[PDB]
């Protein structure tokens, strides 16, 4: 699947290089600029537990997902991953539990020790 493809071909984008967050660019974005800490970022995304038990999609809500980058408003994997995206880029991200919800998980959607997969499209950002 897409999860297995990211394991094989994904770039490790973690500081520690522990393969906790792996990225493949699926669509190349525009220009060179990437978002700064505190930038308001607008995305569409699809997400699922790697094994497949749960699925989530901003498209199904007809609403872009917005957050402030690098503030812990989202799982670490997103703060790391979205920082690397250009406007219009689409990437796939595989996220180990240590960059997501770890041992605790989150009731009721995320079990303990869950690896998460995401497709993310960066629509826009602004400081
Ligand atoms: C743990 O709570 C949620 C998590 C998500 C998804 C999720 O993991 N996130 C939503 C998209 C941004 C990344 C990540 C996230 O940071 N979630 C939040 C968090 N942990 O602070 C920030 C927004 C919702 C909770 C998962 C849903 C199950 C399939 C895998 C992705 C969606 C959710 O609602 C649609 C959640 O409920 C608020």
């Amino acid at each position: 699947g897409a999860p297995a493809t990211v394991t094989e071909q994904g770039e490790d984008i973690t500081s520690k290089k522990d393969r906790g967050v792996l990225k493949i660019v699926k669509r190349v974005g525009n220009g060179e600029e990437t978002p700064m800490i505190g930038d308001k970022v607008y995305v569409h995304y699809k997400g699922k537990l790697s094994n497949g038990k749960k699925f989530d999609s901003s498209h199904d809500r007809n609403e872009p997902f917005v957050f402030s980058l690098g503030k812990g408003q989202v799982i670490k994997a997103w703060d790391i991953g979205v920082a690397t995206m250009k406007k219009g880029e689409i990437c796939h991200l595989l996220c180990k539990p240590e960059y997501a919800y770890g041992s605790a998980g989150s009731l009721p959607k995320i079990p303990s020790n869950a690896t998460l997969f995401f497709e993310i499209e960066l629509l826009d950002f602004k400081g």
